[PDB]
């Protein structure tokens, strides 16, 4: 029935818009017009305002995370975003602290609800609107059900809506009104032995242990031999190749510099970036960033570590020879797997890198947008 979203700007389940259509649900929206009150918590539950660069706060939002957010569909997974991710995430420039929303239970002072969003420029069909990204959306599983996520919503598109932001973009795994693309993730075993284990592949008759661990096996020489961990100096040359790049597709950020560099400079465990440079010019690039999942209850393993490709870029390669080079890079920095969605040029190349389809997909939305939906070869932008 979609009882809440059904009172939302977005497009109703039989809505459909030709390319003509690139607007606003609803435009001239005043800031003086916003609600100034906080919405209304259930009895015994407070609003708590997250300070992520606090250590113990974030750490409360990384417990809230680690025990109560994202499973896949058979609840063998469950994401464990670091602390130092976390931080990342939030923090990229011009966020706001108050958009980073908790919700409390009073008796115990303890976090069991969270939702964030950070600002981005996001080009939709040729046009670049101010949008908040919103993501980290969580209730506690003890409280679910219970009619609390539209409040969490409503609070944080009030509080976006007081800065003179009246879009947004948000991704989900669910099915809500109404995708504007739809994306496949794929999976390419790094450790092969591991993912048999823990039950993510599967052996034959024909495919024994050993002749699985050899069908992925990989050598351990990049294709462009140049290859390297960025630097604070190549931000100008990712921030000219990635922007040129970027404008072909359907939906993408406008990454100022500043965005760059924050994006894209290496942090172990959190975000990996390589470039390959000539002549000073920075060519291609890959990057790829850490999101371990807790692997519920089994004996031997209890973290999937994956590698998750971000954006990459060849000017002077393959595209397929570019991202055999991430898939190395991913198993000389210990990654178990590498996880990409069929979103830019990735779907070219996962039957020849022996990428295996999932068992889902992730939706791309916007909030009070409408516009023609499109395959996600189109779609350039990925969300954490
Ligand atoms: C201009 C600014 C605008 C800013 C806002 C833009 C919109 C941002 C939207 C948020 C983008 C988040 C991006 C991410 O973080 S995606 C990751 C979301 N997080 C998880 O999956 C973590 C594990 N699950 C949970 O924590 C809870 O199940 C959540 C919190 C997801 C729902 O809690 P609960 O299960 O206890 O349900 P309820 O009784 O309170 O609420 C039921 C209503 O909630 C609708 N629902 C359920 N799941 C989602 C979902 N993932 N996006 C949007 N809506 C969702 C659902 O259709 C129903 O509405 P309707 O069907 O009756 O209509
Ligand atoms: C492994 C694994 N662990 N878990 C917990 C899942 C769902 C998987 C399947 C692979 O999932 C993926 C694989 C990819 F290559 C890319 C994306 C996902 C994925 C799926 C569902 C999601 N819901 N919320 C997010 C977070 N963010 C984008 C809003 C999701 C991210
Ligand atoms: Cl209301
Ligand atoms: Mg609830």
């Amino acid at each position: 029935d979609y009882k809440f979203w059904y009172t939302q700007p977005v497009p109703k389940i039989n809505d459909e818009f030709n390319e003509s259509v690139n607007e606003p649900f609803i435009s001239d929206n005043k800031v003086e017009d916003v609600r100034k009150d906080e919405y209304k918590l259930p009895p015994g539950y407070s609003w708590y305002v997250c300070d992520v660069k606090d250590e113990k706060d974030r750490s409360e939002i990384y417990t809230l995370l680690t025990d109560n957010y994202v499973e896949d569909d058979d609840n063998i997974f469950r994401f464990n975003y670091s602390a130092e991710f976390l931080l990342w995430a939030l923090t990229s420039p011009n966020y706001l602290k108050t958009w980073h929303i908790g919700v409390k239970y009073d008796a115990s002072n303890k976090l069991i609800g969270f939702i964030s969003a950070i600002p981005t420029d996001i080009c939709i069909h040729k046009r670049t609107i101010k949008m908040a990204e919103v993501n980290f959306l969580c209730v506690h599983k003890t409280l679910r059900s219970k009619r609390l996520a539209p409040v969490l919503i409503k609070e944080i598109t009030r509080r976006i809506n007081l800065e003179n932001i009246w879009q947004a973009i948000y991704t989900a795994g669910v099915y809500l009104p109404k995708p504007v693309s739809d994306a496949r993730y794929y999976h390419r075993s790094i450790n092969v032995k591991k993912l048999i284990e823990i039950g993510f592949s599967s052996l034959n008759s024909r495919l024994t242990m050993s002749r699985a661990i050899k069908l992925y096996r990989v050598e351990d020489t990049l294709n462009i031999k140049n290859m390297r961990l960025m630097k604070k100096k190549d931000v100008e040359g990712v921030h000219k190749l990635l922007g040129s790049y970027l404008e072909q597709f359907n939906l993408y950020a406008v990454f100022t510099k500043e965005e760059i560099a924050h994006w894209f400079l290496p942090i172990e465990n959190v975000i990996y970036t390589y470039v390959n440079e000539e002549n000073g010019k920075i060519k291609d690039m890959i990057s790829f960033y850490s999101l371990p999942s807790q692997i519920l209850g089994n004996d031997k393993y209890s973290t999937l570590n994956a590698a998750y490709s971000f954006y990459n870029v060849t000017t002077t390669a393959t595209f397929k020879q570019l991202m055999q080079d991430a898939i190395l890079l991913a198993k000389r920095n210990n990654f178990d797997v590498f996880n990409a969605l069929e979103v830019m040029q990735n779907k070219s190349v996962f039957e020849d890198l022996k990428f295996g389809e999932g068992d889902g997909s992730l939706k791309y939305y916007l909030y009070n947008w409408k516009c023609a939906s499109f395959a996600p070869a189109h779609v350039g932008i990925v969300l954490l």
